[PDB]
C-alpha cells in the first residue's frame, strides 16, 4: 500500500505545496492546520477527488503548553488511525513575528519556540515511538546565522530546530529513521508585506532576483524523503538562490 | 565607581571561577544562585573580605514559567540596586541531563530550554532595557554540532543560545552592548559521572588529554569583557582543547 | 538535443557512478581520466553501446603547474568539440594521501591542492567563459572537513578551498544562470588497498546502517543537484554521510 | 631569555600592529617583509631603540613556487639565528585582489593561494620541525562564507587557511603547539580605495559603523598567544563588529 505523511501547517503556502507534491508522488497525507480550517478541508477535498481516501485534516495548536505533548501525540495518531502507518513527518508549521529586545513575552516564547522547535521535538518523539523509508524533514531557515533585526525568539527557535535535526538524526539512525532539513531563503513572502518591500527582498537574491516558488521548496523535501536520499541524514539543504552568501 | 557584573549559577564550578576572576579584575559582582545558598554566601564572604561591599547574592529559579520574566528582571535589578550600574551579564547557569527520544517532558522543556536559552534571552532584554564597556557573555557548548547521544533538548537549548548570541549581538550593537559566547568542551565533569566515564573523555582531548579547568573558561570570559575585545561581538570562542576537531 | 557533462576522474569508483547515472538521465558525457586509460575507454564503450556517440574520453593530469590552465581549458573544449555544448561540470577527481607536518613537499602541494582546488577553479573559469539552460557545476567536497584525519593537512586545505570556490563561484556565476553546488561524502567506497578489518572500523562509526555509502548513493545527490528539481539551489553543499559528521570523538 | 615571534608581512598595517604589540608584551620579533624594506627596517629600528637586540627583519616572497618551502624554512631559521628560539608564528602576510571567473592566471593562483594558504602551511611545518607556550595564529577572514564578488582565489586561500588552522591544531596538539585564528571583518581598508567606498563599508558594521583599528586585531592575537588561552586550539576568533551577522 501507499505510504503516509504528516505535514504540519499544510493548509496554505509551502506546507500545501509539500502535501500536494507528496500526494502526487503517491503518499496519503494528514493535512495539519491550526486556524485555516476552510483552506485545509478544501485541500483534503481536492486531493480525495484525485484519489479517494488519501487525505485527512487534523487540527492542533502547536503553541508550547503542558498539553502540547498530547496534541503532537494525537497528530501522529491521526495518521495511523486514517492510513495504518506513518512514513514521513514534515515539520513545516511556524509562527513568525518580531520580538524586539529593547502579546505577553511568555506568549511570544510559547508560540515562537513552541511551533518552531518544541512541537517538532514532541512530534519527532511520537513519530519514532509509534513505529520502507522513514524520514523526518524539518523546515529550517537559510538565514539563521545572518538574522533579521529584532527577530531573536524566532531565530532561537530555528537554531534549536537545527539542533533537533542533528540530535534526532544521530539518535534515530539506528532505527532506520532519517532526519534532514530544508532551509529556504526567501520564498513566499508574508501575506501582509507590501510589493515595494517584497521587491527589496527579491533584488537581494543572486540566482534570478526572485523568491523561491513553493514548489521549488517542495522539490527538495521530495528529494530527501525519496530512495535517492537513502544515505542522507542530519543534512540541511539550503534552497535560497545564493541569498545566504551575499555580504551586507 | 568600579564596574559591576551579574553571573548566573555563580555559586559553584565554572560560574564561581568566572565570579572570582571578574572580582579579581576589579568588578563588583552579583552571585546568582537557585539551590546553592550556602555556597553563594560563602563566595560573597570571601570576596567582601578581599574588598568590602563588592559582592551580593541573588536567589532565583531560572526554570521557564509565567514568573521567569519577573525573576530575570529581579536579577538584573539587584545589580542596579547594589552597585548603581550593570556593565556585564554572564549567562552561565545551565541544566544538563539526557532526554531520550524513544520529570514530565514539559518539565524537561522548562529546565533545559528555560534555563539554557529563555532565561538568557529574558536577562538580555532586562539588561538592555535598564541601560561604557557593556557586554554579555553566554556559556555555549563546543560540541553543539556533534551532540551527545539522547541529549536532544539540551542540544536544542544550546543551539538556541547561539541564535540568541548572534541576534542580540546584531540588535544591541547600536547601543554599544557587545554579545559574545564562550563554548567549553569537557570541563569540570558533571559531579555524578564516575571516574572511569570521566577519564574516557579526558583521553579524547588533543591538548594534554585532560579537561579544562574552570579558570581556563573564566579566562576567555575575562578577555571578552575587557577593553582588548572592544570590537568583538557575535563571536563564540571555543575553549575545548581541540576536542571538537576530533573525528569519530 | 541531449545535454552534455564533463566528469573529472570518471574512470572508476565515484566519478564512474556519476558518469553512468548522468548518461542514464540522458546526458552525453566526457569521461576525464589521468592514469586509468583502460577503465575510462571501457566505460566510454559500454555507454556508447547503450547509445551511439554519447561518451568520449579525455586524458589530463590535474596536478598544479604552469600548464594546468591550458589542460583545464582543453577538457572543457573537448566537451564542446564532441557534443557542441557543455551543460554540467562535475569536479570529482581528487588526490588523497597523508602529508604529516613533522614526493617532495612541493609535489604534494601541486597534487593535493591542484587536483582538489586549483583544477576545479580553472575548469569552472573555462566552463563559464565558454557559455557567456540548466547549467550547473557540482564539486565533490568532504563531509569531515571540520573534523579532519590526522596528518591530512594539505588534503583538508584543498577540500576547504573547494568549499570556498563552491560559494564564491555560486555568487559570481548566478547572474549567468549557472548554479554551483557540492556533494560531501563521508565514508563512501573505501581505498582499494585497505584490509576488511580496517574498513570495518570505518563502517562501524556510521550511524545510518553502519556501512559506507555506495558510489551510486553519492551519484544520486549529484543527479538531484543538476536536475530541474534543484533549479533554485546554488551555493549549497549536501552531505551524504550516514550521519558520520554528527558523531563526537 | 624573552620568547621570540615571527610575524609575516609585519612592515605595515595589521602585521606591524601585531609585531609592536608582541614586542610591547616582551617578545623579540622577526619582522618578515617582501617589498616594504624601508618600513620594515624602520620598525625594527624603533623596536631595538626601545630594547636593544629585540627585532630583526627577514625578506621573502611568499608566492607559491618550487622554492617556497626553502623560503619558509629560512624565515623560521632566521628567528632561531637571531634569538635562539621561536615561540610564536603569526601568519599575517596576504595578497588580495579580484580574480573574476569571466598577470597570468598561473601567477594569480601562485600569489593568492601561496601567500594566504601554502606559505602558512610551509611555515607551520618548519616551525614545528624546528621545535613551553608555543602557538601559531593565522589571520583568517570573518567574511569567508559571504565573499566579495570576483574574489574566488582569495576566498579559496582563506578557506584553506581555516582548514590549516584545524588540521594543524589537531596534529600539533601532542607537541604542545596551539594553533588558532583571528578573523578581521573590515579593518584597515586597502590604500587604493576611495573615501566614498571606504564609507559604504564603514556603514555596514553594526558595532560603531567603523572599521577595526589594527590594534584591535592585534589585541586578539595577544590573547591567543598568552597564558590565558592555554586550553584554546583550533579556534578562530572573529574581530568584526558584527559585520558577518548582517544579512544582504
Ligand atoms: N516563506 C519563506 O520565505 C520562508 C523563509 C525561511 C523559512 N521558511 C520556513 O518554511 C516553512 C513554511 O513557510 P511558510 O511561509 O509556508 O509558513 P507560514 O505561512 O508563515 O506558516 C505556515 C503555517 O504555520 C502554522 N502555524 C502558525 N502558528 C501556529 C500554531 N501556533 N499552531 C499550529 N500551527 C501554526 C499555520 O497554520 P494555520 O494557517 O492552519 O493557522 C500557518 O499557515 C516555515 O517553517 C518557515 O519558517 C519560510
Ligand atoms: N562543565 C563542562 O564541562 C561544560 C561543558 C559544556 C558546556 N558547559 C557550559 O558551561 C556553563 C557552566 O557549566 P557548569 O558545569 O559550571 O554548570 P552546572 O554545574 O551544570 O550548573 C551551573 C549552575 O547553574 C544553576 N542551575 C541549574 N539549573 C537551574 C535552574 N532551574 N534555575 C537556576 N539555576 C540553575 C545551578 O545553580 P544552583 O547550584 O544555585 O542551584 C548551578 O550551580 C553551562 O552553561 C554549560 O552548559 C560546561
Ligand atoms: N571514497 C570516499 O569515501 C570519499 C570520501 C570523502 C570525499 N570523497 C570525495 O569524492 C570524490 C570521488 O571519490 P573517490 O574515492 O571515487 O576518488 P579516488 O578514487 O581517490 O580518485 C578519483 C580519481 O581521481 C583522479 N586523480 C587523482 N589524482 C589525479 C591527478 N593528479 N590528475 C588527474 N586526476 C587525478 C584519478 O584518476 P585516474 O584513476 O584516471 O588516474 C582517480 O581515479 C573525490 O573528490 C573525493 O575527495 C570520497
Ligand atoms: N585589512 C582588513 O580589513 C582585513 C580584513 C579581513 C582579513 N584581513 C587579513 O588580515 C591580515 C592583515 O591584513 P592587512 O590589510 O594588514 O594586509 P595587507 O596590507 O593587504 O598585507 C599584509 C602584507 O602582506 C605581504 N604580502 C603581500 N603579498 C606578498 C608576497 N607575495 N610575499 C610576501 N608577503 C606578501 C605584504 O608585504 P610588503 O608590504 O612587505 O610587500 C603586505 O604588506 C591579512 O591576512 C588579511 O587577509 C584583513
Ligand atoms: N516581517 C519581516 O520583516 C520579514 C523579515 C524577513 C523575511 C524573509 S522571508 C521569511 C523568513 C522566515 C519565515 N518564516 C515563516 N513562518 S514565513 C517566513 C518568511 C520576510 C519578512
Ligand atoms: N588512508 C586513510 O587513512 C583513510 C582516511 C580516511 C578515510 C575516509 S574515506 C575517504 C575520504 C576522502 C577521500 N578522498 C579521495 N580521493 S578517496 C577518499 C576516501 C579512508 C582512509
Ligand atoms: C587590492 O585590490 C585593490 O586595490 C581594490 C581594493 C579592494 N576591493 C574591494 O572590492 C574590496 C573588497 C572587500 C574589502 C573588505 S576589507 C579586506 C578584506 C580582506 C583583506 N585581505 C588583505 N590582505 S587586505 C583586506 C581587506 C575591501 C575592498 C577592490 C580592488
Amino acid at each position: 500500500e501507499a505510504p503516509a505523511a504528516v505535514v504540519t501547517g499544510a493548509a496554505k503556502r509551502i506546507g500545501r505545496a509539500i502535501a500536494v507534491k507528496l500526494h502526487q508522488t503517491g503518499y496519503r497525507v494528514v493535512i495539519h492546520y491550526h486556524n485555516s480550517a476552510e483552506a485545509a478541508v478544501s485541500l483534503a477535498d481536492e486531493l480525495n477527488k484525485e484519489r479517494s481516501n488519501t487525505a485527512v485534516v487534523c487540527q492542533a495548536d502547536l503553541t508550547n503548553s503542558n498539553v502540547l505533548p498530547a496534541s503532537c501525540e494525537e497528530i501522529i495518531n491521526s495518521c495511523f488511525r486514517a492510513f495504518g502507518r506513518c512514513d514521513v513527518l514534515v515539520n513545516n508549521a511556524s509562527a513568525f513575528y518580531p520580538t524586539p529586545l529593547v502579546k505577553t513575552v511568555e506568549t511570544q516564547v510559547a508560540e515562537l519556540i513552541g511551533t518552531n522547535a518544541i512541537a517538532p521535538f514532541l512530534l519527532t518523539m511520537s513519530f519514532a515511538q509509534r513505529q520502507s523509508n522513514l524520514s523526518i524533514v524539518n523546515l529550517c531557515d537559510a538565514m539563521v546565522d545572518q538574522p533579521c533585526m529584532a527577530f531573536s525568539l524566532y531565530n532561537m527557535g530555528k537554531h534549536a530546530l537545527v539542533g533537533l535535526t542533528q540530535s534526532a538524526a544521530l539518535e534515530l539512525a539506528p532505527y532506520g529513521i532519517r532526519v534532514n532539513g530544508v532551509a529556504p531563503g526567501v520564498s513566499l513572502l508574508p501575506v501582509a508585506m507590501g510589493e515595494e518591500e517584497k521587491d527589496k527582498w527579491r533584488r537581494k537574491v543572486p540566482l534570478g532576483r526572485r523568491e523561491a516558488s513553493a514548489e521549488q521548496i517542495a522539490d527538495a523535501v521530495i528529494f530527501l524523503v525519496s530512495g535517492s536520499a537513502q544515505y542522507i541524514t542530519g543534512s540541511i539543504i539550503k534552497v535560497d538562490g545564493g541569498l545566504s552568501l551575499v555580504h551586507a
